[PDB]
């Protein structure tokens, strides 16, 4: 339940907050940088912006609800924590 | 003070630390990315690789150091709090 998910971390439920959610919950999508998370959104026919996605992102990594990982080169994944 | 920012902030100093913030408290890079920053240190003839600059900033973020802003094109800047 990904309604009780964002309540739980102090989040108003979004559609954007709910798909992002979705997909970090998809196995191949286990670990995925802003920009690939935003292409499997683009790819299930959703209208969210990149903007929008890193927005989210950061908002789930400072309530806790995903952990940010950098590597080396400057390339960065997130997963459900 | 740098060092009572850290401390205060619950972080290690560290020389990288200190150079990243030193970045920061330049005017004309008053809002940087975690690339542009990593350029300056270059200019510096720092040699803090790229990947710390990114952890080092998010780092900064959680301690509430630093403000965060995700633009359009998901360009990802940052500014002292
Ligand atoms: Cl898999
Ligand atoms: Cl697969
Ligand atoms: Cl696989
Ligand atoms: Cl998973
Ligand atoms: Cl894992
Ligand atoms: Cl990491
Ligand atoms: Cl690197
Ligand atoms: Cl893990
Ligand atoms: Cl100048
Ligand atoms: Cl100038
Ligand atoms: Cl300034
Ligand atoms: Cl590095």
């Amino acid at each position: 339940d990904n309604n009780t998910a964002l309540k739980k971390a102090g989040l108003k439920v979004t559609l954007p907050r709910l798909k992002i959610l979705e997909v970090l919950q998809e196995p191949d999508n286990h670990h995925v940088s802003a920009e690939d998370l935003y292409k499997r959104l683009i790819d299930m026919g959703e209208e969210i912006g990149l903007a929008t996605v890193y927005r989210v992102l950061n908002q789930f990594d400072d309530a806790g609800i995903v952990t940010r990982h950098n590597f080396e080169g400057g390339k960065s994944v997130f997963e459900l924590t």
